């Protein structure tokens, strides 16, 4: 149920997520373009999804990928900014969820991404606890796939 | 090109949106429904495309409509901060444009948000300027289309 993982984001959780994403989300092209690299390099069974883009390889230097990658971080803006309003963060959870369903991405495959976010956070001094956190605020879209 | 209607943006526009986006972008539930709303009222013919919504006359009260305006607001947000790099907002347009281009949407049925934009606007004390200078953000995203 995407309204009881919701309802797992406590005081604790959610402080954690507004105090590491003030650092993350400042450099959003930075930081969603590695977030995206890092998803290929460990997990390279999932590029065949990402067609579309082209030669992710290139990285930085792949225009696709960048605005793919800037404009997923102001996917996580945006959840962050709902935290406030569990009935606001469910709906734009069910709308980004809808947008992997029609790639037949599910939740198992969704929660790959948690091991590239833990390698961000750790390159910025951010351990664990932090990672755990966000794996919580994952855990609410898997809940929708 | 894109690029070229990109870097056509001058100090006076980028400033126009800057300060509207302050206002508007300040309540983008609020704001991002009302624009929603407004362009069904105004141009009905377009109520057909967004069929996935449900019932769009719920307005607030429907979780579809919500969690999309919601996200239409980020995807401005993401416009607005990337003024000052052609490169960069050149290459979240593109991405932004096919996600229209997928759905058969034309430029000229684009630009019919400029109505409802300029209402919007309105409803916040920003006249005629302030509607010239976005309706000049919205054909960057028209070039693409
Ligand atoms: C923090 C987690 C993630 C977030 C917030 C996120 C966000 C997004 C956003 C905003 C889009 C654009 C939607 C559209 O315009 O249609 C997108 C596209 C996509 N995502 Fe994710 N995503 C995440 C993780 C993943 C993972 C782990 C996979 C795959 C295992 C995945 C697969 C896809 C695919 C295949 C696309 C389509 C790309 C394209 O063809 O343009 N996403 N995602
Ligand atoms: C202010 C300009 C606009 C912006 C920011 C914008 C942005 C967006 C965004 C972010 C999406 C979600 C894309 C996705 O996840 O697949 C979307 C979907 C869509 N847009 Fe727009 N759009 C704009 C104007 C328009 C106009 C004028 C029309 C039609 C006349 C239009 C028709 C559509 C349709 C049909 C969808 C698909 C809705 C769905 O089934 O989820 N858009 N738009």
């Amino acid at each position: 149920s995407v309204y009881d993982a919701a309802a797992q984001l406590t005081a604790d959780v959610k402080k954690d997520l507004r105090d590491s994403w003030k650092v993350i989300g400042s450099d959003k092209k930075g930081n969603g373009v590695a977030l995206m690299t890092t998803l290929f390099a460990d997990n390279q069974e999932t590029i065949g999804y990402f067609k579309r883009l082209g030669d992710v390889s290139q990285g930085m230097a792949n225009d696709k990928l960048r605005g793919h990658s800037i404009t997923l971080m102001y996917a996580l803006q945006n959840f962050i900014d709902q935290l406030d309003n569990p009935d606001d963060l469910v709906c734009v959870v069910e709308k980004f969820a809808v947008n992997h369903i029609t790639r037949k991405i599910s939740a198992a495959e969704f929660g790959k991404i948690n091991g590239p976010i833990k390698k961000v956070l750790a390159s910025k001094n951010f351990g664990d606890k932090y990672a755990n956190a966000w794996a919580k605020l994952v855990a609410v879209v898997q809940a929708a796939l």
